[PDB]
Formats: C-alpha cells, sequence, structure tokens
C-alpha cells in the first residue's frame, strides 16, 4: 500500500497473509474454512496466516493453517487478468474470535464513489521498494466505469473496477495482490493489477467480487 496508514493490530480481522516460505499475497477470510484471493496469487504449497499484524514477528494472535485445496476460477485468464479470483480451502477451520473473523460477501455490487478499505503488506513506494512488516491500510473510492476504461483502454472487463486517486500518491501495490477491498462492510474487490503503483492516471484495478458470489457459494457447497 502506497500512501496508506498503519491499520492497527488486528483491526482488519479478515485479512490473511498467504505464505510459501515468505509472504507473497493477501486474501480474505470468508468463513472458518475458506479464503478468497486473486488467481494470479496461485502457488502450490500455501500456508494461510490469520491474525497477523507484523508478518515477521510471532505476536501471539496468529493462526497458521495449511491450504488443503486451491481453486482458480474456471474462466481465469492470466493474460488479461479477467476473473482474477481464487478460493483457498483451509486444512482445518480457523477459530473465529475478535482478531480472526470473516468478512461478508456482497448481495449487491458497490457504487461508484463509495470509499472502501484496502489493506495489505505490499510495497509502500511508488518509485522503488520498501515492504512493511505491519499491516497497512488505505481508504480509496471506487471510480466510474468510464474513468476506469479511459485509464486502461481496451483492458477493463465487466469483472473489474478501478479504485484510487487519479492524481497519484495513494494505491495498492505489489504484495497487496489478492487482499481485500471492503466497501460498506462487504468484500467488494480483490487487489488485482495496475500500471505501477500510485502513478498519476493509473489507478488500481480490482476483481469485482459481486460477479462471483454464485460461483463462490456453489463451490464452497461442493468442496
Ligand atoms: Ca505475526
Amino acid at each position: 500500500i502506497v500512501g496508506g496508514y498503519t491499520c492497527g493490530a488486528n483491526t482488519v480481522p479478515y485479512q490473511v497473509s498467504l505464505n510459501s516460505g515468505y509472504h507473497f499475497c493477501g486474501g480474505s477470510l470468508i468463513n472458518s474454512q475458506w479464503v478468497v484471493s486473486a488467481a494470479h496469487c496461485y502457488k502450490s504449497g500455501i500456508q494461510v496466516r490469520l491474525g497477523e499484524d507484523n508478518i515477521n514477528v510471532v505476536e501471539g494472535n496468529e493462526q497458521f493453517i495449511s491450504a488443503s485445496k486451491s481453486i482458480v476460477h474456471p474462466s481465469y485468464n492470466s493474460n488479461t487478468l479477467n476473473n482474477d479470483i481464487m478460493l483457498i480451502k483451509l486444512k482445518s477451520a480457523a477459530s473465529l474470535n475478535s482478531r480472526v473473523a470473516s468478512i461478508s460477501l456482497p448481495t449487491s455490487c458497490a457504487s461508484a464513489g463509495t470509499q472502501c478499505l484496502i489493506s495489505g503488506w505490499g510495497n509502500t513506494k511508488s518509485s522503488g521498494t520498501s515492504y512493511p512488516d505491519v499491516l497497512k491500510c488505505l481508504k480509496a473510492p471506487i471510480l466510474s466505469d468510464s474513468s476506469c476504461k479511459s485509464a486502461y483502454p481496451g483492458q477493463i472487463t465487466s469483472n473489474m473496477f478501478c479504485a484510487g486517486y487519479l492524481e497519484g500518491g495513494k494505491d495498492s501495490c505489489q504484495g497487496d495482490s489478492g487482499g481485500p477491498v471492503v466497501c460498506s462492510g462487504k468484500l467488494q474487490g480483490i487487489v488485482s493489477w495496475g500500471s505501477g503503483c500510485a502513478q498519476k492516471n493509473k489507478p488500481g484495478v480490482y476483481t469485482k467480487v459481486c460477479n462471483y458470489v454464485s460461483w463462490i457459494k456453489q463451490t464452497i457447497a461442493s468442496n
């Protein structure tokens, strides 16, 4: 997250870190057994880390649970990032508590102009590199479909939305991929892509979770 703030330990209790020896993407806990992330975050050998604040210090509230299954969307296209969504099943259910909690899936899609909370352990620099240890947060508004399409001509599908600030300075970034975009208390987006981070006229692009709720529900009813 570039231009964000330190969230505060465990104040985003549905945020997970995906670890394959190191943190490599975020995700969102949607119930005690299942995490939503980005398909472009797929790796074999994923451990889900819940209850994290500092990802480099064991502070006492974590749960580390291996994935048993990952399910990339059946129509994911890694070239365009259309349908950039994945489900990860935990080997054992998380113990839900004040610091480890699920986020609701949406009933309706979010509205342009809505301010959403984006979070993660990704790079904090637009130019260069610096990865935080503690979880960072950003409030960013959803942009209109037409502004998003103007920013990325020929690249935005109906399964994507843009959020952020066209003047630059505030965005998600590498390492935030797969993490949540929460709007009015619902998981509306997944950190997916963008050209650089926090650059002028290049806002973040997010997977539009409300298009996937029937897939998510049928998949979790069957696995
Ligand atoms: Ca930790």
